[PDB]
């Protein structure tokens, strides 16, 4: 739950 904003 710490690269889940890794995203875009």
């Amino acid at each position: 739950k710490f690269g889940k904003n890794k995203s875009r």
